[PDB]
DNA sequence: AAAGCCCCTAGCTTTTAGCTATGGGGATA
DNA sequence: AAAGCCCCTAGCTTTTAGCTATGGGGATA
DNA sequence: ATTACC
DNA sequence: ATTACC
């Protein structure tokens, strides 16, 4: 299952993962289905697909096949920048002792169909 | 086993593969070993790890990890870009029974250690 | 120590904001 | 038909080149 | 105003 | 000028 942008074929998926800043467990009640909210309505903007989404309370995983020309960097700044601007304008304790919602930072790790050990066995490597 | 750069902790390995223009099978004899040491030079030069890398005729297969910051196309631009112009300087059939080296398109395709269904059910059960 | 904390610039959105940049500099303990 | 074929612009490298762009048009017949 | 998700 | 890459 692949899609295709005007040149590249392509099946990229990452699993991402960022907090709120100091590790607050903030992303809980309507925080959290707000949150889930924004980067699905920002998803279907920059034509993104959420496979899968959940918070744990100080962090939240998204599962998105994002378009590569697109660029993935591009898609959690601007996941991240909205939703800090907006939850921050309709949840006052989230400015409480908070420069910012988030963080600099965040975790993101490819995932395909098949494992790293599968896809090595496509390739004889020529090193 | 991760690499980070000033704010992103990741892993980040794609499958690419791309092909020569109409499929032709040119990717044989020096043009072989003269592009794969093109691409070591490319990679080398802009931080991309080449975990395998592997030529077939008509096409070439390149597991790699990517700063995604970065960018994977941008990678990719730079291998084929320069490829394309350093062989067609140094192979004359390759510069005129070709209007280019390469096409336009390539295929790419993100790899990590655990199988899609098993992240899918990974991160679907997070709340218990 | 760093991704996560503090501090800085610049770029681009969310712009009397708040995130990035294969971005930089630190102490704390 | 499209990713792959022919055409285009525009941005950036490889620059009397040749690749990208969440880029566009099209015929094959 | 922090302390760790993979 | 192509026809498909575990
Ligand atoms: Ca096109
Ligand atoms: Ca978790
Ligand atoms: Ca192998
Ligand atoms: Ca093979
Ligand atoms: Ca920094
Ligand atoms: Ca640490
Ligand atoms: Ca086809």
């Amino acid at each position: 299952l692949y899609k295709s942008n005007h040149n590249v074929v392509y099946s990229c998926k990452y699993h991402i993962v960022w907090c709120p800043k100091y590790r607050r467990k903030v992303l809980v009640g309507a925080v959290e289905m707000r949150l889930k909210e924004i980067i699905q309505e920002v998803a279907k903007e920059l034509r993104v697909e959420i496979i899968e989404m959940q918070t744990d309370k100080d962090h939240i995983h998204i599962l998105a096949d994002i378009d590569p020309s697109f660029g993935v960097m591009k898609f959690i700044k601007t996941a991240k920048g909205r939703s800090s601007r907006i939850l921050r304008q309709e949840f006052n304790h989230l400015k409480t002792k908070l420069p910012t919602l988030w963080t600099n930072s965040c975790f993101i790790s490819t995932v395909g169909g098949a494992p790293l050990n599968v896809v090595k066995q496509y390739i004889e490597n020529q090193q």
